[PDB]
């Protein structure tokens, strides 16, 4: 769009994943799809994915780029299974307290084959970003109800449905199979959420969806049948 806040944000984070490159730490979720994948809304949390502990303090202070004023990093958290920290930082725009917040789970880890590179950046594959979406907003152990999961859900149907298989497809079309129940589900999240009010259609989004996943669902089907036919 995008504020000045939100492009000295964006390149805070930039500096942080390049840095993070030698390392096994990998990027994912929302603002894996930002800065990986060309995701068209804001994302400002940084979530990891790592097999092993690293010096994640002294990455982040040596990637601070020029511009960006690194006042403080609180350690939240960290344990054998869980990172959680507040970088908060100001600019030369502005020296108003921002908080970046960097997270990472350990031995959640994908294997390094499960790791792409994208603009020198470590982030996890498509299909694992929909993996966790579906999870987290439809039939994980623990889900939640942020508007944020429909619309990347949405976007990934719509400019990554290579990406889905069947059982990805299946739970999509399963979750997205009534769009006046999302709507219903979603729309004081939409409202109350910045990163969404100004640029997304909730009950387009939610009509699209449903009938997208049903398309990609139908195709695999398609495609498995006719397989079939053809190994005879």
């Amino acid at each position: 769009s995008l504020s000045e806040q939100a492009l000295n944000h964006e390149k805070l984070m930039r500096a942080i994943v390049k840095n993070l490159a030698d390392t096994p730490m990998v990027l994912k979720g929302e603002t894996a799809l930002y800065l990986g994948y060309g995701l068209n809304r804001f994302s400002e949390d940084l979530d990891f994915d790592c097999h092993k502990k690293i010096n994640l303090l002294g990455r982040v202070k040596s990637a601070i780029p020029n511009g960006i004023i690194l006042n403080d990093i609180h350690i939240k958290k960290d344990t054998d299974s869980v990172g959680r920290y507040m970088v908060r930082y100001a600019t030369k725009d502005n020296k108003e307290e921002q908080t970046l917040k960097l997270e990472i789970s350990y031995r959640d880890a994908p294997k390094e084959s499960e790791v792409n590179v994208i603009e020198g950046m470590r982030i996890a594959k498509i299909e694992r970003i929909i993996d966790n979406k579906l999870c987290a907003c439809f039939d994980g152990e623990h889900t939640r109800t942020k508007a944020r999961d429909l619309f990347d859900l949405h976007f990934l149907a719509k400019h990554y449905e290579e990406h889905f298989n069947l059982d990805l497809a299946s739970r999509l079309k399963d979750f997205s199979k009534d769009p006046d129940k999302l709507v219903s589900d979603y729309l004081v999240d939409v409202k109350l959420d910045a990163l969404l009010n100004q640029i997304m259609d909730l009950e387009e989004t939610a009509l699209e969806l449903g009938v997208m996943a049903q398309l990609i669902h139908k195709k695999l089907e398609k495609q498995s049948h006719s397989l079939n036919a053809l190994q005879e």
